């Protein structure tokens, strides 16, 4: 039909051809239209997962507001992503946790059950979550914040993501990648309660290549000079994030862990250890090689596995990914797209009329 008024209209039910808008294309900075059209249906899956991804967001923008919790927060945005993606097992859904890093923290959190943090009025907050259809991920994020004080921060990793994405293209370096990146996002100073800073990439976070229910699928782009010269390849698709700090531009792992991952590499293994077994099969019915969140096994009604979840990371199954942060006092920022190389032109298949 039409979305609804608070959306809760599958992106499908909206596009019944099956045919979903295009996201922003752009040339690169016969044979090749036809290899295009080949992969279609892969364009258009990216496609119906960047539609729910718009729509989410929107909707995140108009009611996220200091006072609510954290898990209110995250509840009320995967509540209307699993409604407009179409939740269908491994088939269409949410392709990693809905991150909500705060101040300092710039990714990999997000609430664990018992959580009591309320967001507040001076925080800096990125909102980065993921859809997908058949296992074809949007990664797309972006920086809430109330005081304007910080307006000139999100500014500059805004535009330094937008230099990322204009950079990018087939036979591109991924060097230069970073180094336009950092070149944008050093040329601005900010001034936060009477200090000034020149905004710092962070400069161990990346942006990186996705595959087929592969978030990571191992190509890194660098957001800071000094990286490898590899080349993007036509036919990829990448998330292009940039992270902007005022303190030392480098992160390290801090808080308690909330998100973990099957190993991509990993092959069946067998387990009887009880516990252990049943939880890897709950991860290999539900996530597969996606990511996922302690409080999604709460939601499956697991209880008890916290021993069977570090047995898993202790034999190399799953991985954890504890929250990254800067210095303690510090300010961090993100924006992210994902973009295709299609053999055509590329496509920013995220982009909306907000950023
Ligand atoms: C979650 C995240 O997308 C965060 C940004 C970036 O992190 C890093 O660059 N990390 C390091 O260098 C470790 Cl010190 C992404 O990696 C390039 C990272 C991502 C894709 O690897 C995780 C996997 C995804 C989830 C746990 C959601
Ligand atoms: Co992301
Ligand atoms: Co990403």
């Amino acid at each position: 039909k039409v979305q609804t008024d608070p959306p809760s209209v599958p992106i499908c039910d909206l596009y019944p051809n099956g045919v979903f808008p295009k996201g922003q294309e752009c040339e690169y900075p016969e044979e090749k239209k036809a290899l295009d059209q080949a992969s279609e249906e892969i364009w258009n899956d990216f496609r119906e997962a960047a539609e729910a991804h718009r729509q989410v967001r929107k909707y995140v923008m108009s009611w996220i507001k200091p006072g609510m919790t954290m898990i209110e927060i995250c509840e009320k945005l995967e509540d209307c992503s699993r409604k407009l993606i179409k939740e269908n097992g491994l088939n269409a859904g949410l392709a990693f946790p809905t991150g909500c890093s705060l101040n300092n923290c710039a990714a990999h959190y997000t609430p664990n059950a018992g959580d009591t943090t309320v967001l507040q009025y001076d925080d800096i907050c990125k909102i980065d979550f993921g859809t997908h259809i058949s296992g074809r991920i949007i990664d797309c994020a972006f920086t809430v914040t109330f005081n304007p004080k910080y307006d000139t921060l999100l500014k500059a990793v805004k535009d330094a993501t937008n230099t990322g994405i204009k950079c990018a293209g087939i036979d591109v370096r991924l060097c230069d990648v970073g180094e336009a990146i950092q070149e944008v996002m050093e040329s601005y100073e900010v001034e936060i309660d009477g200090k000034t800073y020149q905004v710092k990439p962070i400069r161990n976070l990346n942006g990186h290549s996705i595959g087929q229910y592969r978030i990571h699928a191992g190509k890194t782009v660098p957001i800071v000079k000094g990286g490898e010269a590899t080349r993007m390849e036509e036919g990829e698709v990448y998330a292009i994030e940039t992270f902007g700090s005022t303190g030392k531009g480098v992160v390290h792992d801090d808080m308690e862990c909330s998100h973990y991952m099957k190993n991509f590499d990993v092959g069946h293994v067998p387990i009887r250890l009880p516990r252990t077994k049943h939880l890897l099969n709950v991860i290999n019915e539900n996530f597969g090689t996606l990511a996922f969140c302690r409080r999604w096994l709460d939601r499956l009604g697991e209880s008890k596995y916290l021993m069977a979840l570090k047995n898993l990371c202790d034999l190399g199954i799953v991985d954890p990914y504890p929250p990254l942060c800067d210095i303690k006092g510090s300010y961090t920022a993100q924006f992210e797209h994902t973009i295709l190389l299609r053999p055509t032109c590329k496509e920013v298949v995220s982009r909306g009329d907000d950023y």
